[PDB]
C-alpha cells in the first residue's frame, strides 16, 4: 500500500479523534503546574474568616462620627482581640488584622491626628478621627473573598502558578488531576550514530531524538529515549514493543517512505497488529507521516511514525503530536493557538498546504506581529510556524506584509 | 524614611541595570533547553560528510542521457559504497545513502522503469531511465548544508529544540552556558499559616509562596523555599541570611507598607547593609514594592521585597522579578513580550499606571487578540498581565475594543 494522501484537515481531526484522555491520579497541589483538574474544589473555609482591616488605622463606631478618641488597645495580625469597643473608643488596627467587637468601620491613618501618647512614646493614647466613616468601610467582612461551601475551581480548569496559589488559600493541598503521557522516541536507520559518536563512513549522526524529546519535554511530559533502530523489521518490532510497555504515546523517526529499507509500515500492521489510520498527508514538509493506534487489554496506545528528514520531524511533531499529548493530558480545547501576523518577505505557495518554522516579533505600536522564517534574530529559537495556504489558479504567491497564519510554538 | 515614589520606567530600569549576569559553566546539550551559548559553536565535520542522495532512485552519469543502463549494485543508506559507475551503467540508491564515484546525478524512481530484473524479483538487474538528469540534481554534496569549521551557533542564543538538535548533529554535547539563578522564596507575617494547616483565630494560610514559587518554577529556575517569617526584626534577618548563603535571589512578601509591624526595609538596610534602590513604585497594585542589592566579596545579591496582597505580589514578580531573572541567566534582552489586544470591557484609569491579569483569545480571522480580565473561559489560566496608562485630563477611561498594551505572562 502506497497509502492515500489523507488532507491536513482530515489527518488532524482523526489524531484529535482517535487519541484518549488518560485516566486520573491525585497529586500534590505543589506538583499541579500545567495539569488539568479531574475534580471541583471546594472551599472549606471563609476568606478571610474573620473580618479584616483593610488599611493601617483604627477600628471606630461609624455612629460616633469625627471627634477625639481614646484608643483602648491594637488589634495586630494573626491575634484575635477580645475587647469591645464602646462609644467614644477605637482601637488601633494593621493591614490584614481582625476587626473588634464593636467597630463598624475602619479609618486609615492618615484621615487622623494623634493628639494624646505615653511619655516614652510607644503607646498611642488618644487620636483625632478627622473624617465620617461610612460603616463597613476598609473592612473585608467575613467571606467576602471566599465563602466556606464556595466552587473555587472548577473540573476541566488547566492550572498555572494563580491556581496553585488558590489551592493554597483553601488549604486543598491534595488534588485530583489528570495523568501527564510517557512520550518514548525513537530514530531509525543504519546511517545514524549518536551525538556522541565520531563519525564513521557513510553515517551521520541522529539529531531527530534530541530535538524530538526536547520539543517533548519543553512541554512537560516525561519522556523515554528509545536510541536508534536499524532498519530491519525484528528490530523494529522489539522496539515498538518496549515502547508499547513503557509508555502511552510513541515517537518514531525515518523509515516511512516506500524505499527499499522502510519496514515501519509494515512492522506496525502485520507485525504489532496496530490500526495505521493515514500514512501520507498531503502536506509540505511532511508527506509520509504516519498516525496508528493500538487497542491492548482496553488500553489505547498511540503512534505516530514521523518522517526522517530533521525539519519535517519536527514540524509534524509540532503539529500533530504535541496536540494530542495536551488532549492525553486532559486539555478540554487541545488546539494550538494561532495568530495572525505580517511575512516578512514574499513565499512561493505550493499545491500542498506549506509549514516553516519562524520568529514572531512585536513592534513598537504596530498592531500586528511579523513572522521571520527561519534559515540578533539569530539569538532567538523559532516560537511560531507559518502555515500558508495551497496554491490556486488566482494565489500562487504571498508578499510582504500579507496576513497570514501563525502558529505558536514557544513562548513569545 | 517613606521612601520617594518612584517611577514605574525608574523602576523597571533600575532593576534591569543593578541585576548581575551569572557566570558560566558547561552542561550536557540535552540540558541545554532555556540556556544561553555563553560559547561559540563550530562544526568539527561536513554535512552531509558524503554526497548524499536526496531520493530513491538511481546514482547516475548525467553525460549517458536517458535510455536503457545496467545497474551495477546499490548505495544503502550507512554503507560506503565502493564499485565505480562507468558509462552505461547505474547504481540503486536510497534517500541518505552515499552516491558512489563516477555518479554525477540521481533519477528518482518515479523517472524510471525497470526493464530487467532475476528471476526471483529480488534484484533489479536493467532500468530504462526517462529523464536527462542535469549535473547534481537530487544529490546534496558534501557540507551543503554544514561545513566543517562554519560557526552553526553565536553565544548568545537562548536555547530551545531546534538548537539540541544542532549541537546533537555537530556532536558537540557539552557546552559553556550562563548559569540559572536560585531563588529563594519566604513569606512575612503573623497571621499566616502553611497550606497544610487548619485555620486558627485569627489566621490565614500563606499563599503567596506556592504561587511565586511556580511562576518561578514555571520559567525553569531552581527555587528554595524559605517559609513563613514572623514580623520580628530578629527572624526576618536570619531567614535573609540564609536566603543569602543558599541563592542568587531571595523574593519576600509582605511587610513592606509603613505599618507598625513592618520591618523588613528597617533589616535590609541597618542589619543587612543592603542597598535598596527604591522602596515605592507609582503603580497600581505594587506601591510598597522594594529592590535591593547586596555586594557580597565581589559578588551581587539581589532581593525583591514584594507586597503582601496576593494579587499584587503575583503581579510585580512577573513586572518586575522575571525580566532580572532573564537576565541573571544571560539573555540578551530580558524584556518581556507586548502584544497589542482589544479590552473586552471598558475600565477606569487611576492617575498611577494599572496592571491586571487578563486571558488573551485570537477569534476567528479578526488581525488583534481580545484581552479579558480575569475575576469555559474559567479552564483557562492568565496568559497576560493588561498595562494601563495613566488616566490624564483628557483621557479617563477606555472603551471595549480599544487597543492596549499587554505583556505575555503564560504560554499563548
Ligand atoms: C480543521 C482544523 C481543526 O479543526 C478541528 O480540529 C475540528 C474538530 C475539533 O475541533 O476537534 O482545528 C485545527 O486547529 C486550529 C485551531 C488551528 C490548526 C489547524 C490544524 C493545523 C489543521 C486542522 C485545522 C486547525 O484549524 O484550527
Ligand atoms: C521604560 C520601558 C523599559 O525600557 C527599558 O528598560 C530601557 C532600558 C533597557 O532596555 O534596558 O522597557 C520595558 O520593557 C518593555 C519591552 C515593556 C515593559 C515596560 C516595563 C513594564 C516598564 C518599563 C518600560 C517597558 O517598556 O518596554
Ligand atoms: N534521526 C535522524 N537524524 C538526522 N537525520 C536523519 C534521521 N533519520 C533520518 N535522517 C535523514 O533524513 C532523510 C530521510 O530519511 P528517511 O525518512 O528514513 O527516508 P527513507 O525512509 O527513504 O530512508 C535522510 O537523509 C536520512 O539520513
Ligand atoms: N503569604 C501571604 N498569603 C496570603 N495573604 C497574605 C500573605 N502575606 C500577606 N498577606 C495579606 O496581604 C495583605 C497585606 O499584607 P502586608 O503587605 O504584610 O501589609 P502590612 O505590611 O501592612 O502588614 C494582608 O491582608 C495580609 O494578611
Ligand atoms: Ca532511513
Ligand atoms: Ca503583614
Ligand atoms: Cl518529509
Ligand atoms: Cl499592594
Amino acid at each position: 500500500s502506497p497509502f492515500p494522501l489523507t488532507s491536513m484537515d482530515k489527518a488532524f481531526i482523526t489524531v484529535l479523534e482517535m487519541t484518549p484522555v488518560l485516566g486520573t491520579e491525585i497529586i500534590n497541589y505543589r506538583d499541579g503546574m500545567g495539569r488539568v483538574l479531574a475534580q471541583d474544589v471546594y472551599a472549606k473555609d471563609n476568606l478571610p474568616p474573620f473580618p479584616a482591616s483593610v488599611k493601617d488605622g483604627y477600628a471606630v463606631r461609624a455612629a460616633d462620627g469625627p471627634g477625639d478618641r481614646f484608643i483602648i488597645g491594637e488589634s495586630q495580625a494573626g491575634e484575635q482581640p477580645t475587647q469591645t469597643v464602646m462609644p467614644g473608643q477605637v482601637m488601633r488596627v494593621t493591614t490584614g488584622a481582625p476587626i473588634p467587637c464593636g467597630a463598624d468601620a475602619v479609618v486609615q491613618v492618615e484621615d487622623t491626628e494623634l493628639i494624646r501618647e505615653s511619655d516614652d512614646g510607644t503607646e498611642e493614647l488618644e487620636v483625632r478621627i478627622l473624617v465620617q466613616a461610612r460603616p463597613g468601610q476598609d473592612i473585608r467582612p467575613i467571606g467576602h473573598d471566599i465563602k466556606r461551601g464556595e466552587c473555587v475551581l472548577a473540573k476541566g480548569t488547566h492550572m498555572g502558578p494563580s491556581e496553585i496559589g488558590l489551592l493554597a488559600t483553601v488549604g486543598v493541598t491534595e488534588v485530583e488531576v489528570n495523568k501527564f503521557p510517557v512520550v518514548a522516541v525513537m530514530s531509525t536507520g543504519n546511517e545514524l550514530l549518536n551525538p556522541e559518536d565520531d563519525l564513521l563512513p557513510g553515517k551521520i549522526r541522529d539529531s531527530n531524538r534530541s530535538t524530538l524529546l526536547a520539543t517533548i519535554q519543553e512541554h512537560g511530559y516525561p519522556t523515554i529515549n528509545l536510541g536508534i533502530v536499524g532498519d530491519n523489521p525484528d528490530d523494529l518490532l522489539n522496539a515498538l514493543n518496549e515502547g508499547i510497555s513503557r509508555a502511552d504515546v510513541i515517537i518514531t523517526s525515518g523509515g516511512v517512505s516506500m524505499g527499499e529499507k522502510d519496514y515501519l509500515k509494515q512492522v506496525l500492521d502485520i507485525d504489532l497488529h496496530a490500526q495505521i489510520h493515514f500514512g501520507r498527508v498531503f502536506m509540505k514538509p511532511g508527506l509520509p507521516t504516519t498516525f496508528a493506534t493500538l487497542d491492548i487489554d482496553g488500553v489505547r496506545k498511540i503512534i505516530f511514525a514521523l518522517p526522517g528528514n530533521p525539519v519535517s520531524a519536527v514540524v509534524t511533531c509540532n503539529l500533530f503530536v504535541v496536540p494530542a499529548l495536551r488532549k492525553m493530558q486532559g486539555i478540554l480545547d487541545p488546539r494550538p493557538t494561532i495568530i495572525k501576523a505580517r511575512l516578512s518577505c514574499d513565499v512561493k505557495l505550493d499545491p500542498r498546504p506549506e509549514y516553516h518554522r519562524c520568529i514572531l516579533t512585536w513592534h513598537h505600536q504596530e498592531p500586528l506581529p511579523w513572522a521571520q522564517s527561519t534559515g540578533l534574530m539569530s539569538m532567538r529559537s523559532a516560537n511560531g510556524l507559518l502555515m500558508l495556504p495551497p496554491k490556486t489558479e488566482q494565489y500562487v504567491e504571498l508578499h510582504k506584509g500579507e496576513v497570514v497564519d501563525v502558529m505558536v510554538i514557544g513562548r513569545l
